[PDB]
């Protein structure tokens, strides 16, 4: 099929790590083109549902999305774009980079462009956070594994009380009522900007998940990272309005980030 990649066209070269579905490896497709290969461990994925949605994910084409090239469905494999510099979260925590804030702003812009595109397709990421962003050889950040949360069978990940749930990237109405929308992706983007300007600090670093959920339920918020200007903090803070309707769109966040870039 159009979505299906012949696994005999793959050459496995390096292990990259382990995620919710198991090992990811680096390799080549037809001897020439770098790819990342997710080897989906048995029982970790609702596979038939994912296969049908891979038809829609293939067509989600934006330069700031980590592209899904295809799937191996005859473990099943997911074949994606390769990002030489790995995960954004680990990238931010490498102090050797000595990032300027203009560089941090450009990572935010990168992610916001991917997400303005997904929102234009009415497609929700559902687990946006720095761990689900990757960095290529030119320092470009792209958004990875968008939509994949729907096919995770692990109950610790899919329940809002589970140990693996993205509590610290979740708006109040997700934590209280499981009400997901474009505005929960907005909430998580603001936490992501906070992670970037915090150089990979855990949000609510001194709190448990349970204490975070009570905190944000009482109206309390993350506060300004040392490297965020007042204008940058205003942008991320706009994402955390208690009323989902009063949060910006990604088109509006993109205009604000572009505005501020004119100041560095
Ligand atoms: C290990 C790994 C590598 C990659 C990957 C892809 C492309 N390029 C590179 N490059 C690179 C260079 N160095 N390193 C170390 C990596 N890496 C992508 C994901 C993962 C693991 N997460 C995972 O699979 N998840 C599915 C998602 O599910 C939730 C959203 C529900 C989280």
């Amino acid at each position: 099929g159009s979505w299906e990649i012949d696994p005999k066209d793959l050459t496995f070269l390096k292990e990259l790590g382990t995620g919710q579905f198991g090992v990811v490896k680096y390799g080549k497709w037809r001897g020439q083109y770098d790819v990342a290969i997710k080897m989906i461990k048995e029982g970790s994925m609702s596979e038939d549902e994912f296969i049908e949605e891979a038809k829609v994910m293939m067509n989600l084409s934006h330069e700031k999305l980590v592209q899904l090239y295809g799937v191996c469905t005859k473990p099943i494999f997911i074949i994606t774009e390769y990002m030489a510099n790995g995960c954004l979260l680990n990238y931010l925590r490498e102090m050797r980079h000595r990032f300027q804030t203009q560089q941090l702003l450009e990572m935010c812009k990168d992610v916001c462009e991917a997400m303005e595109y997904l929102e234009s397709k009415q497609f929700l990421h559902r687990d946006l956070a720095a761990r689900n962003c990757l960095v290529n050889d030119q320092g470009v950040v792209k958004v990875s594994d968008f939509g994949l949360s729907r096919y995770v069978l692990d109950d610790e990940y899919t329940s809002s009380v589970g140990s693996k749930f993205p509590v610290r990237w979740s708006p109040p109405e997700v934590l209280m009522y499981s009400k997901f929308s474009s505005k929960s992706d907005i909430w998580a983007f603001g936490v992501l900007m906070w992670e970037i300007y915090s150089l990979g600090k855990m949000p609510y670093e001194r709190f448990t998940n349970s204490e975070t959920a009570e905190h944000i339920a009482q109206g309390l918020r993350l506060y300004r990272p040392h490297l965020a200007s007042e204008k940058v903090y205003t942008i991320m803070y706009s994402c955390w309005h208690e009323k989902a309707d009063e949060r910006p769109t990604f088109k509006i966040l993109l205009s604000n980030i572009l505005d501020v870039m004119d100041e560095e």
